[PDB]
RNA sequence: AUUGAAAGUUUUUUUUUUUUUUUUUUUUUUUUUUUUUUUUUUUUUUUU
């Protein structure tokens, strides 16, 4: 299922404390705050929350996090090139015993180009073959503030992030259908600007076997708990400090690092245990292109 | 129930002082109140 957020305003996402200021670090939004933002505005109507949700982390609309095999023609401009049908063209011979040092080869001409696996790419035109793109670039503020009882005492800062329309996946279930707007960010009581949730097409994407294209930050296995096993991983190593609920006692703050969004990996088999996508990673997906928006 | 939270960018400061729209500039120069008109006509210093 498809959502829409017509923000067009100014708000938070991950903060880096420092001292006393914050600064925001990704520029797009993660699932996990989005996910506790949603379920806030849930508990704020009912209160009865579930934990059987999962929403894709949001994107700017018609943005996308980059792979490996969507490099930028400039070693320093943002300007990134894909073969259309790409991984329906990649992939097909990981069956066959095919090197993969051969299967990465990028010089599809002279100068060939260099990767940026997981930034926010935006569509552009068709340009033959290889479709065009443009890195996503956002607006930032800084907001800093004073403290008083009349007479100053301390003091504190905060960056805010413009965004347009945005868009994300998330679980059928009627908690979209009664929420229509979130709060959203570090400071939701103090900050926010404009806020909404809109409910568009359903959507019925297919996870099985074969390469596909981790949008969350996907993870192998933790605790020993495998979830797959992948033949050929490619892309980066990232941070995740997010929120669970095991039921029992404790249930927050998990730190565990994992792959970079937007990384490819070739996973050949599943397993059928406490899937993570409530817990806001492995939201793979077998794509064509980046088309798949569309 | 966002990794997560709660702080007014606030107090405080007069756009104020110095400077006269002032000096010089005669409402005067010229023009005869003259010009035609007889203080005139009528009347016995006088009678019974």
């Amino acid at each position: 299922i498809l959502i829409k957020l017509k923000v067009k305003g100014y708000i938070t996402t991950q903060m880096r404390r420092i001292r006393n200021y914050y600064f925001s670090i990704t520029n797009y939004i993660p699932s996990t705050t989005l996910r506790g933002a949603i379920l806030a505005e849930y508990y704020n109507q009912t209160g009865k929350i579930d934990e059987n949700f999962y929403v894709s982390p949001a994107y700017p609309i018609k943005t996308a996090p980059a792979h490996y095999f969507s490099p930028a023609k400039e070693r320093k401009g943002d300007e990134f090139i894909e073969v259309k049908r790409i991984l329906e063209k990649k992939e097909k011979e990981f069956e066959a015993n095919k090197p993969i040092e051969e299967i990465m080869k990028l010089e599809i001409d002279g100068k060939h180009p260099k990767p940026k696996i997981g930034s926010l790419i935006t569509y552009e035109g068709e340009t033959d073959k290889e479709n065009k793109y443009r890195e996503f670039s956002s607006k930032s503020i800084i907001q800093m503030h004073v403290a008083i009882d009349s007479y100053k005492g301390m003091l504190f800062a905060y960056e805010y992030k413009e965004f347009d329309e945005m868009w994300a996946i998330a679980s059928d279930s009627e908690v979209i259908d009664t929420v229509k707007r979130i709060k959203i960010g570090r400071g939701k009581n103090r900050g926010n600007k404009v806020v909404d949730v809109e409910k568009v097409r359903e959507v019925s994407l297919d996870q099985s076997k074969g390469l596909l294209y981790c949008l969350s930050p996907c993870i192998g296995s933790l605790f020993g708990k495998t979830f797959f096993k992948a033949k050929y991983i490619i892309g980066d190593k990232s941070i995740y400090s997010g929120w669970f609920t095991v039921d029992s006692f404790s249930g927050q703050k998990p730190v565990f690092e994992t792959l970079r969004e937007g990384s490819l990996v070739y996973v050949e088999s599943f397993s059928n245990e406490k899937s993570l996508m409530p817990a806001g990673l492995n939201f793979m997906l077998r794509i064509s292109d980046l088309s798949s928006i569309l």
